[PDB]
C-alpha cells in the first residue's frame, strides 16, 4: 500500500492518513471537489470562497500530517514520485498551486491592514520567491528546539540566519516595514497558521532571533 512505500511502520502508527478514517476520507473528498470548482471557474485565488477553501485545506492537512513537518515534507516527496498520488488522493500538483496562493492571499488580506500599498505589493510578488524552502527550516527548528540547542550558539545562529533570510525575502530589508510584520504576527493568530511551528519550536526560534536582531 502507498503509505507503507514512504513510511516506517513507526511513522504509521502516528501519520492520520494512514488510518483510512472514513470521515477523514470525505472531508478531502469535499476539499478536493470544492477545489476542482474553483479551478475550473479560474477563481481568482483571491476571492473569499478561495481564501476561505485554502485556510480549510491547510487546518486539516497540518492535522492529518500530526503537525509534524517531517510528514509534510513527505506527503510533496510523493506528489514529486509517487504513481499513485492523484488516484489515491485527488490531489494534483496544479490543484496544490492554486491552494498556495489563496493560502498566500488569506495573509496578504491580514497584512493589508497593517502595511501601506507599497508594502503589501512588495510581499504580493516576493513571498512566492523562497516560499518552498520553509518546510525544510521548521524541521531543522523541531530538531533544535527538540534539543535544547542552545540558541546563542553558532549551530542556533546559523538557523536565526537562514530564518533572517526567507523573512527578509518575503519583508524586504526595511526596519520599521519588518516591525510592521513582527507586530502583525503577535497580534494575528492565522499568520502562524500553515507553519507547523508550536510555541515551543517559535519560542527556541525568536530567542535565536533576539540574540541576533541586540547584536
Ligand atoms: C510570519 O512570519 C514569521 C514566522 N514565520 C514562520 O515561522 C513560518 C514558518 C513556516 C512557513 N511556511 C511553511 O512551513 C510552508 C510553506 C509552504 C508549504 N507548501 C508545501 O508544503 C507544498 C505547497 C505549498 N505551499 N505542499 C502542500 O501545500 C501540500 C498540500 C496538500 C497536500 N495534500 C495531500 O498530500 C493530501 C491532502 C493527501 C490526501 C490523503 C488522503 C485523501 O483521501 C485525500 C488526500 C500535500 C502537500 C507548506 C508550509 C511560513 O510561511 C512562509 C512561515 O511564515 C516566524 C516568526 C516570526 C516573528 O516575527 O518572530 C514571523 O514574523
Amino acid at each position: 500500500h502507498m503509505y507503507d512505500r514512504w513510511f516506517s511502520q513507526q511513522e504509521l502508527q502516528v501519520l492520520p492518513f494512514a488510518e483510512q478514517d472514513e470521515q477523514r476520507n470525505q472531508t478531502w473528498l469535499e476539499l478536493v471537489g470544492e477545489a476542482q470548482q474553483l479551478m475550473g471557474e479560474r477563481c481568482p485565488a483571491d476571492e473569499p470562497r478561495a481564501i476561505a477553501l485554502a485556510t480549510r485545506w491547510m487546518e486539516q492537512l497540518e492535522q492529518d500530517t500530526a503537525g509534524r513537518p517531517e510528514f509534510l515534507t513527505r506527503l510533496n516527496e510523493m506528489h514529486a514520485a509517487e504513481p499513485q498520488m492523484r488516484e489515491q488522493t485527488g490531489v494534483t500538483p496544479e490543484m496544490i498551486d492554486f491552494i498556495t496562493r489563496a493560502f498566500a492571499e488569506s495573509k496578504l488580506a491580514i497584512w493589508a491592514r497593517y502595511l501601506n500599498a507599497e508594502e503589501l505589493a512588495f510581499t504580493r510578488q516576493h513571498y512566492f520567491d523562497r516560499l518552498m524552502e520553509w518546510p525544510a527550516l521548521v524541521a531543522d527548528l523541531h530538531r533544535a528546539c527538540r534539543e535544547k540547542r542552545d540558541p546563542a550558539s553558532p549551530e542556533g545562529q546559523q538557523l536565526a540566519q537562514r530564518w533572517l533570510a526567507l523573512f527578509q525575502s518575503y519583508a524586504g530589508k526595511d526596519a520599521q516595514t519588518q516591525q510592521k510584520f513582527r507586530y502583525a504576527m503577535e497580534q494575528e493568530p492565522h499568520l502562524m497558521k500553515g507553519t507547523w511551528m508550536t510555541s515551543e519550536v517559535l519560542s527556541w526560534l525568536q530567542q535565536a532571533i533576539g540574540v541576533m536582531m541586540r547584536q
